[PDB]
């Protein structure tokens, strides 16, 4: 079939177009991605064909440019980029970027994405032309933006690409942060989040991945900059804590104050509070898990200017959000006395149980009777978190049997269609046997029956 669809497809493209072009280009697209190894065929014919359409003087209105761009985009990756670069060679991309012809930079885009090996054009001028093309806020083509994007991605993992981006256009790059427009400015910030996955502690530059006291406070001015900016950090710190790039931590840790110093500052910076809450709330969340000594500065930022518990209205998101560790050592007053057990509280009670003192905080809340009084949904999402800890599993063994027994059930669990409620009581069955017999004395046999029921119905 394949090799069949694509001669047919050089054969047609030579003609004069065929009514049928696009129908082809389709159905091309759909065999090659379904099939994903390519014979033993040469398709420079093709791809040097379809170069000419690309680069024409001359555009057809019988042919459908972005089917005809798809098929490039299946055809490269599939292909031997050897194949590729004969026709498609550094010095055509090149001036296919400097063109005026979208579709043909879509396809160089394409082409450089697919570089073997990933560092083959890290010594050319084709990655600062892409840079170029990325921070040019005139650029409006979405398709463009995303496939330049794409490129960049995909050879970053390579340490030449890597250089060339941050050693040859250093330069260029502050200059872009600097400007602070929002089109180039928003390309900017999610061209180093990308980055910052592939960065080595050697390579980063505090420049270019660090903002500046003077920097956050300037962001304000267009509160959508500052919003970026609070999500850049957030992922920022996600990333740091997923990768364990903690040497990353003294780079941006100084000025993690500033976002909550305008949190609080309500009156000179109104549109923080009215805009910019919720993503400071993940902002701060990630704060009080990073790598530093007992939460010397979150404590301070807390102290400062969050102020847990002082503004009732957060109170809620505070302990859905913030270390649970943090929160019983600081603010053990407002844990004991704010969380109680309703469907509404979920969110909480998932924090809050996953450190073993903060569970102790919330404990005397807990009774079979006001969680048997929950629908199974909200009983089901109760149970399956106090399954997730050895010291919240052992309180629901010895201090709630009946709540076991409901979790047990009366032998109609089989007929639950209910997606959450079966995803809990079977992640709480499988949590509790991972246990083991002997710290389940007689719940193993029930709960090994009932979870051989579920999965086996």
């Amino acid at each position: 079939v394949e090799n069949l669809l694509t001669q047919l497809e050089n054969e047609l493209n030579e003609d004069n177009l065929p009514e049928d072009i696009n129908t082809l280009l389709r159905k091309c697209s759909l065999n090659l991605v379904t099939v994903v190894s390519l014979p033993d065929m040469d398709v420079k014919p093709l791809l040097a064909t379809i170069k000419r359409f690309l680069t024409s003087n001359v555009s057809y209105d019988s042919l459908n440019y972005d089917y005809l761009l798809d098929v490039v985009d299946k055809l490269v990756p599939m292909a031997d980029f050897d194949d590729v670069l004969e026709v498609y060679s550094a010095e055509d991309l090149v001036k296919a970027l400097r063109s005026e012809i979208d579709p043909l930079k879509v396809a160089a885009c394409r082409v450089i994405e697919n570089s073997q090996p990933k560092g083959l054009f890290a010594t050319s001028n084709i990655i600062d032309i892409l840079l170029d093309i990325l921070f040019d806020e005139k650029v409006e083509n979405d398709k463009l933006i995303t496939a330049i994007e794409k490129a960049l991605e995909r050879l970053s993992t390579d340490e030449l690409i890597r250089r060339r981006l941050f050693d040859n256009n250093l330069p260029y790059l502050v200059s872009v942060k600097g400007r602070m427009e929002t089109v180039s400015f928003v390309r900017l910030i999610d061209f180093l989040t990308i980055e910052f996955q592939f960065i080595s502690g050697p390579e980063f530059k505090d420049i270019i991945f660090c903002f500046t006291k003077e920097e956050i406070l300037k962001s304000v001015e267009d509160i959508l900059v500052f919003i970026e900016l609070v999500n850049y950090y957030t992922k920022f710190l996600l990333e740091i804590r997923n990768q364990d790039k903690y040497w990353a931590l003294r780079h941006v840790k100084k000025i993690l104050p500033v976002f909550a110093q305008l949190f609080e500052d309500t009156e000179n910076y109104p549109d923080v509070r009215a805009f910019s809450t919720n993503c400071l709330l993940q902002l701060f969340a990630e704060v009080s898990r990073i790598e530093e000594d007992e939460y010397s500065l979150f404590k301070t930022m807390d102290k400062d200017s969050l102020k847990i518990g002082s503004e009732a209205k957060l109170i809620t998101e505070w302990l859905e959000l913030i270390n649970p560790q943090y929160l019983v050592k600081y603010h053990k007053d407002v844990v004991e006395n704010y969380f109680h057990v309703s469907g509404y509280s979920i969110g909480m009670l998932r924090n809050l149980s996953a450190d073993e003192e903060c569970f102790n905080a919330i404990r005397n809340k807990f009774s079979a009777e006001i969680v048997l009084r929950l629908p199974y949904l909200e009983q089901m999402q109760v149970v399956e978190t106090l399954t997730r800890y050895e010291y919240t599993s052992k309180f629901l063994l010895n201090e709630m049997p009946k709540v076991m027994g409901s979790l047990i059930g009366d032998g109609s669990a089989g007929a639950i269609i209910d997606l959450e409620t079966v995803h809990y009581r079977n992640s709480a069955l499988r949590n509790l046997l991972d246990k083991g017999e002997e710290k389940l004395s007689v719940w193993y046999e029930p709960l090994l029956r009932e979870y051989s029921k579920a999965v086996n119905g």
